[PDB]
């Protein structure tokens, strides 16, 4: 149907929208702390302590599925990469700290991806 159609350029249009806020959250870390997943070889018990895992590189698989809905849907697995962090790994480790700044850096570009979201509908 058109109606379908029109759906689909919809979820185009946020999927070109989502892969920007993608990079621009991305490059607050340049160290590259949260672009791939914990890895298993090396973390062998992570599973045991963090139940759902997520990392940039999971993100942009999803995304280029056209897998986000919508913003919250994005934002819930944005949060999941700090929030996981911040329970896996203590306060006074490179680590956390890396997710605190992710954290305040990106809720900048989320403040105003959410208003660009609702603007152009």
């Amino acid at each position: 149907s058109m109606e379908q159609v029109a759906m689909e350029l919809r979820l185009t249009e946020l999927t070109r929208l989502l892969r920007s806020v993608l990079d621009q959250l991305q490059d607050k870390d340049p160290a590259r702390i949260f672009a791939q997943p914990v890895s298993l070889k090396e973390v062998p018990d992570y599973l045991d302590h963090i139940k759902h895992p997520m990392d940039f590189a999971t993100m942009r698989k999803r995304l280029e599925a056209q897998g986000y809905k919508n913003l919250h849907e994005f934002e819930e697995d944005f949060d999941l990469i700090i929030d996981n962090c911040m329970k896996y790994n203590a306060r006074d480790t490179v680590f956390y700290r890396a997710a605190v700044r992710l954290r305040d850096q990106g809720g900048v570009v989320l403040r105003q991806a959410r208003r660009e979201v609702d603007s152009i509908g």
